[PDB]
């Protein structure tokens, strides 16, 4: 069963303190990007892309980098106050073509700045 799991909750971080956002999945499939979005709508701003293998023209090659192959965690540095909101860990399929496939979802993490 592949979930997406993020912290069910709201920190909340003084202007200038900093902050990690915890995502991890219980399955690296099917293959595609895991991408952070703040906020709401068909809008939702795009904040940062695990992009991951060139996928179906590679179906073989993977991130080596990790403590955790199945944590997609982000740092936000010195938070302001434009950062304040709701931030969702989305899995997605690479299919033949793009734009990529919304599959799954974490439930959000609030950041509040003080």
């Amino acid at each position: 069963e592949l979930k997406v799991t993020q912290p069910e909750k709201s920190v909340s971080v003084a202007a200038g303190d900093s902050t990690v956002l915890n995502c991890t999945l219980t399955s690296l499939l099917p293959v595609g990007p895991i991408k952070w979005y703040r906020g709401v709508g068909q809008s939702r701003l795009l904040i940062y892309s695990f992009t991951g293998e060139h996928f179906p023209r590679v179906t073989n090659v993977s991130d080596a980098t990790k403590r955790n192959n199945m944590d997609f965690s982000i740092r936000i540095s010195n938070v302001t106050p434009e950062d304040a909101g709701t931030y969702y860990c989305v899995k997605f399929q690479k299919g033949p073509s793009e734009p990529d496939t919304e599959i799954q979802s974490g439930g959000g993490t609030e950041v509040y700045v003080l």
